[PDB]
């Protein structure tokens, strides 16, 4: 089990970037979805463009040969897609290539082999049809969670890359709908609304960490998955965010001490949309997003470069479990206007696959959106 330790650090790194831009908006993204897409793309990149990408994903070529990295992803992806009898989890990569655009064989085979990618040739001259195919791919993979992902597509498009992840799990310790109650929340500084709050009194695998300055709760999903929640102490949100690390989570995953407690978890339906260019730029990956981008490993008759890279994720939480989807489109997609209002006691969460110890999703909940 390799590359998962890097994937984890990549998560926190990316999380911290989004976290220090605002502290009053909900956050949600899939490290796996983002890492798989850029890792696969690097196979067609060269020089700095290439090195910046793998390095920006928390990979150092001096510690692990590139061959093993692309290899670690191939196995990770194979393991994540292995059918689990108790939960649903799937990830897929798709390439939509322009008919008439000459490509590099080596690239087509590296992706299909290493990232189990699917290659589709489409006519981008028929923009409505090209979008439909892409959108049908994501909607099929996200089981209806994300439909009509791409609203507009450039006429001159010749290459498109999309990644999707889907997860649905049931709490081993579910809540009771009868115990859910409407509660007051300040939508703005001057008006409140009632939102559904789930409640349950019993034994929980809770604990408190000094280094993180917060309470840590573990919510197992039937299957090989788990959800860890972090409730920062007063004024210690920023502290939690910067202190989260792979090891810490490890020291907490090996604690079977459960105590009695009254859990209050709001019914949630959150989303997250981000143009990763600036954010990933902050991690060292900038060349591929510039004109000096070298992706001559994809095609030799087009000056490929990433102009935009939007990540979209949706997560629903209720009494019985969790359902979440994520998609990565390496092009333009509209941004949303998240509502900004902190209900004083925000929390961070991380959804993890016990089989590979990989972080499927990570977020921050400050607003009880029901969207
Ligand atoms: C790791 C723990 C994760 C649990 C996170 C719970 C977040 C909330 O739901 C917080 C929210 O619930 C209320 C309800 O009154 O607070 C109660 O529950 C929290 C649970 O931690 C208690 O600490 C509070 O004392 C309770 O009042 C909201 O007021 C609160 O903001």
């Amino acid at each position: 089990n390799k590359i998962t330790p890097n994937l984890a650090e990549f998560a926190f790194s990316l999380y911290r970037q989004l976290a220090h831009q605002s502290n009053s908006t909900n956050i949600l993204f899939s490290p796996v979805s983002i890492a798989a897409a850029f890792a696969m793309l690097s196979l067609g990149a060269k020089g700095d463009t290439h090195d910046e990408i793998l390095e920006g994903l928390n990979f150092n070529l001096t510690e692990i040969p590139e061959a093993q990295i692309h290899e670690g992803f191939q196995e990770l992806l194979h393991t994540l897609n292995q059918p689990d009898s108790q939960l649903q989890l799937t990830t897929g990569n798709g390439l939509f290539l322009s008919e008439g655009l000459k490509l590099v064989d080596k690239f087509l085979e590296d992706v299909k082999k290493l990232y189990h990618s699917e290659a589709f040739t489409v006519n981008f001259g028929d923009t409505e049809e090209a979008k439909k195919q892409i959108n049908d791919y994501v909607e099929k993979g996200t089981q209806g969670k994300i439909v009509d992902l791409v609203k507009e597509l450039d006429r001159d498009t010749v290459f498109a890359l999309v990644n999707y992840i889907f997860f649905k799990g049931k709490w081993e310790r579910p809540f009771e709908v009868k115990d859910t109650e409407e509660e007051d929340f300040h939508v703005d500084q001057v008006t409140t609304v009632k939102v559904p709050m789930m409640k349950r009194l019993g034994m929980f695998n809770i604990q408190h960490c000094k280094k993180l300055s917060s309470w840590v709760l573990l919510m197992k999903y039937l299957g090989n998955a788990t959800a860890i929640f972090f409730l920062p102490d007063e004024g210690k949100l920023q502290h939690l965010e910067n202190e989260l690390t792979h090891d810490i989570i490890t020291k907490f995953l090996e604690n079977e001490d459960r105590r009695s407690a009254s859990l209050h978890l709001p019914k949630l339906s959150i989303t997250g949309t981000y143009d990763l260019k600036s954010v990933l730029g902050q991690l060292g990956i900038t060349k591929v997003f510039s004109n000096g981008a070298d992706l001559s490993g994809v095609t030799e008759e087009a000056p490929l470069k990433l102009s935009k890279a939007v990540h979209k994720a949706v997560l629903t939480i209720d009494e019985k479990g969790t359902e979440a989807a994520g998609a990565m489109f390496l092009e333009a997609i509209p941004m949303s206007i998240p509502p900004e209002a902190k209900f004083n006691k925000p929390f961070v969460f991380l959804i993890i696959d016990q089989n590979t110890k990989a972080p499927l999703f990570m977020g921050r909940v400050v607003n009880p959106t029901q969207k």
